[PDB]
């Protein structure tokens, strides 16, 4: 209904900070970009690792199909409002092709480690430092007012020699502002939190601590992606099946809402299932007291319950981290 923390943030603010498509960027040079290698590819966008020619900085540059232009206003307000931020991808500049107008944002470098090869050999510690440092960039976020909601591994790029995390891609984020009614088509299938599952639209921040619940569990327990639904019908199923039916039901009927009668057929119904159920021999190294109830306050229907990014930060899980920084 409305967010615990950070709820009137934008209002406190100039108009300015938060009217995207009032936003006039200043669109300097792609040419100074050398493409050196093409590193993957969107429903809007391409990324290509680069150099500046004029400093020799290696550097990335996600070209944008120009279809969209007050969601491009979005990504680049939204980037310039978060700069300097903890762990958010830096966004070094704003440029277009000088002949084409085709535009691109150009960010930092990070050699990361491909998720699937690094979540295999992850330990204890680097999980609890790793999450840490994503919270970081939540929480982050959400005090300058601004959901992600398209958190998920690939998002979130990672030098496993470095040690240097950044939450990257923009392009979903909006700005909160209380009792609004938000498109429920934003994150990955495996990361959407129920809400969004049961077209609840006065979603807030914490629709983001769901997806990194979703991240944590499935470090800790070994299972990548945690949810593993084949559809978006299916996803409330397999969350369900974990975090039960009864309470799913109690989740929609404080908040009034109306269940798409699809799932009359599927759901059927579930007990609550206890966290330890999902340890084995080859993750138990991985899982803790202080972790399963971390994530026990994370995976829960209800949004407005669930812990806050600096809450999460807080928790016994994450003190070995802020003993060591
Ligand atoms: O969007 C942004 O904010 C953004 C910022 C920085 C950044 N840097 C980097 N990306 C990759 C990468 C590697 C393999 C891939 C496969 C399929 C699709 C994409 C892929 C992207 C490596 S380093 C990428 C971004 O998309």
């Amino acid at each position: 209904s409305r967010a615990r923390v950070y709820a009137e943030v934008n209002s406190l603010r100039s108009r300015e900070y938060w009217d995207y498509e009032a936003h006039v960027p200043s669109w300097g040079n792609q040419d100074d970009y050398q493409l050196v290698r093409k590193l993957g590819r969107g429903k809007y966008s391409e990324v290509f690792e680069a150099i500046n020619i004029t400093n020799n900085e290696r550097v990335v540059v996600k070209i944008l199909k120009p279809v969209k232009k007050k969601k491009i206003k979005r990504e680049v307000k939204i980037l310039e409002n978060l700069r300097g931020g903890t762990n958010i991808i830096k966004l070094i500049d704003t440029v277009k092709d000088p002949v084409s107008k085709t535009p691109a944002l150009v960010f930092e470098y990070i050699n990361n480690t491909d998720f699937k090869q690094l979540y295999q050999i992850l330990t204890d510690f680097d999980i609890r430092f790793y999450m840490y440092e994503l919270l970081k960039a939540l929480d982050y976020c959400h005090s300058k007012g601004i959901m992600h909601r398209d958190v998920k591994p690939h998002n979130v790029m990672i030098d496993h020699q470095q040690k240097k995390l950044r939450l990257i891609d923009w392009g979903l984020a909006e700005f909160y502002h209380p009792a609004q009614e938000y498109n429920v088509r934003v994150a990955s299938r495996y990361f959407k939190g129920p809400e969004l599952l049961v077209d609840y639209q006065m979603y807030d921040y914490s629709l983001d601590m769901w997806s990194l619940g979703c991240m944590l569990a499935s470090m800790i327990f070994r299972r990548e992606p945690f949810f593993h639904g084949q559809d978006n019908y299916d996803q409330l199923v397999r969350i369900a099946k974990v975090l039960g039916t009864e309470e799913l039901y109690g989740y929609l009927k404080k908040y009034h809402i109306d269940l798409d009668p699809h799932f009359n057929d599927i759901l059927g119904q579930h007990s609550r299932k206890r966290w330890e159920n999902f340890i084995h021999s080859e993750n138990r190294h991985l899982v803790s007291p202080e972790a399963l109830d971390l994530l026990d306050k994370l995976l829960r229907y209800d949004h407005q319950q669930r812990l806050t990014a600096k809450e999460a930060m807080e928790h016994p899980y994450f003190y070995p981290v802020v003993k060591e920084q």
